[PDB]
Order: structure tokens, then sequence, then C-alpha cells
């Protein structure tokens, strides 16, 4: 029916604690990356499509194009280059996410980012969809050689703006993230025929909810499963010249609820109406901590 009392954060934090809140799925975007200096994507001021000037290319959005990479690897190579932060540090939403890993209530995260924070924040792979791809890992691109590289040796080279080839053939060699022209990995689709029946909550976070086909998760969920959305602006209401999207304000809302503002500030809000800011407070003051001495 409406699972939710209220359509407010107060409603989510009830059903959260309540018998019928088992199974949490996250799908999250650069937003909750942007706090640790990851820049955003389509942000007008920040974001990194009006900041592709200087990379000489034929046009914005053309250098996460797989073909062009392998025809010009170089600005992409460079992009990281300017890119690639200093520390590692997730944020306090990446922290929110594994606080609900440890407390049995974390489902799976379906994550668009490939800065690894999800996993630094202690999530492990099995919870992790990383729906385009890491940098955690690179590969040779052949076929006959798929030689897996580390972070770190990618990291050397981008730095040394030496350009990665492999050290057994020698081919190029590319992070593993999924570029435009390349197909999302097969565990995104198995994990979503299966997650999607049996989740109690959806939690959308940092993410404007335009490309697909991640963006159409948020309806393969039940109809009765509440969705929340913490975002600094509202995303996934149907565009009205198309015609499951997101409803906030019709009277026909029942089950979708926007908090409008930044995404440390919501999971701080949603965490002290659980009972959980300070063990919240303490795990990242512990965790930048020991990030901080390394
Ligand atoms: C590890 C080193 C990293 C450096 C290397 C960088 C190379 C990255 C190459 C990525 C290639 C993968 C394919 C790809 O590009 O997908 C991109 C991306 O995954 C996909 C999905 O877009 P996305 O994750 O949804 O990112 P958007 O910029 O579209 O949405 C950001 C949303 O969030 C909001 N927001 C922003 N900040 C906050 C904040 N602090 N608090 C609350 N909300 C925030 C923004 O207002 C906005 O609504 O669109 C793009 O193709
Ligand atoms: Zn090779």
């Amino acid at each position: 029916e409406r699972l939710l009392d209220e359509l407010t954060l107060e409603g989510v934090a009830r059903y959260m604690q309540s018998e019928r809140c088992r199974r949490v799925i996250c799908l999250v975007g650069a937003g909750i990356s942007t706090s640790a200096g990851i820049p955003d994507f389509r942000s007008p001021s920040t974001g990194l499509y009006d900041n592709l000037e200087k990379y000489h290319l034929p046009y914005p959005e053309a250098i996460f194009e797989i073909s062009y990479f392998k025809k010009h690897p170089e600005p992409f190579f460079a992009l990281a280059k300017e890119l690639y932060p200093g520390q590692f540090k997730p944020t306090i939403c990446h922290y929110f996410m594994r606080l609900l890993k440890d407390k049995g209530l974390l489902l799976r995260c379906y994550t668009q980012n490939i800065d690894t924070l999800e996993r630094i924040a202690g999530l492990e792979q099995e919870d992790l969809v990383e729906a385009h791809g890491t940098f955690y890992t690179s590969h040779c691109v052949s076929a006959s050689c798929r030689h897996e590289y580390p972070l770190s040796w990618m990291k050397e080279k981008i730095f040394s703006e030496v350009t990665p080839k492999c050290e057994d053939c020698q081919s190029l060699v590319k992070p593993d993230i999924v570029f435009f022209g390349e197909s999302l990995p097969a565990r995104f689709f198995s994990c979503m025929q299966s997650d999607f029946l049996k989740v109690d909550l959806l939690l959308v976070m940092g993410t404007s909810l335009q490309v697909q086909p991640f963006a159409s998760l948020i309806s393969k969920a039940p109809l009765s499963t509440p969705r929340l959305l913490i975002n600094k602006e509202k995303a996934g209401q149907s565009d009205p010249f198309l015609g499951g999207g997101m409803d906030f304000d019709s009277k026909k809302a029942y089950r979708d609820v926007a908090w409008l503002g930044e995404c440390d500030q919501g999971c701080l809000a949603l965490a002290e109406l659980l009972g959980w800011k300070k063990e919240l407070e303490d795990l990242v003051r512990r965790e930048h901590a020991s990030i901080d001495a390394q």
C-alpha cells in the first residue's frame, strides 16, 4: 500500500527501524564524491563537462569513448593526471553505507563512480556493483593477453606521464572502467534480476538519474518499495513529453521522498534520527585518522 507514515526523512527513519525493512539497495553517483574533491559530471560550475576545454577534443563528451581512446589514449590519461586525487578519503555518505553494511541492512550498493571510495570505506566486492567499472584494476586491452595490473602500477604512469603499455605484450593497458561504447559488466545484469525482487528500501544519492540503463533501476523495485533521494536537486521524475519515475509531489505521491541538500548532511540527519549519529561520527573520524597516517 503506502508503507511510510509520512513522506519525509522521519517517515523513512521509522520505516527503517521496523519489521518490514530488512534489505536496502543504494544507487549512488558522483554527488557522493564531490565533497572528497572528485568533481561532478553535470554540475554547471565545477562539472567535468564545463571543464573539458584545454583537452583539445573534437567535442566535450568524447574523452570517455572507447574507440577514440584506442585511437588517441593520451587526452584521457592527461585528464586522469589532472583529476587523480592526492588522498583517497571516502565521505560521511560513503561511511553511512558502511554502517548499513555493518548493521546487516545493505543488500547492495550500485554505483556509477569509478573512484573506488566504496571499497576504501569498507564495502567489499560482494556488496558492490561497479556499474561503470573501476579504476582499482587495469587490464591489457588485447585478448591473447589480458594481464591485470593494480592501481599502484597504473598510477606511476599517468603521473610519470607515460602511456601505460602491457609488459608481456606491448599493448595498451586500460583502467577497468567502462568507456562509452563498451557494455556494462555481466555482474550488473545478474544482480539486477535478483536484487530488485527483494528490496525493501531504495536509497538514491548524488546522481542525476540521466544515464541509462542505470537510471531505470529505480523502476525495477516493487511499487511498494519506499524510495528516498538524497541530492541537492530533485531527479528521476518522468519527463512530461515521454509518453515509473519518481513522484515526490503529485497528489498520487505515496513512497518517494526527496531530501534536498548535501549528501553528507542528509546522511548525518538520517543517521541522527536512527540513533547512529555518534557511531557514524566515530567511524569517519577513526578512518580519516587512519588514512591521514599513511
Ligand atoms: C580514480 C581517479 C579518478 C580520475 C579519473 C576520471 C575519469 C572518469 C571517467 C568516467 C567514465 C565512466 C562512464 C561515465 O562517464 O559515467 C559518468 C557518470 O558515472 C554518469 C552518471 O552520472 P552521475 O553520477 O549521475 O553524475 P551527475 O553529474 O550526472 O549527477 C550529479 C548529481 O549529484 C548532485 N550533487 C553533486 N554534488 C552533490 C553533493 N555534495 N551533495 C548532494 N548532491 C550533489 C548534483 O546536483 C547532481 O544532481 O554520467 C557520466 O557519464
Ligand atoms: Zn598484454
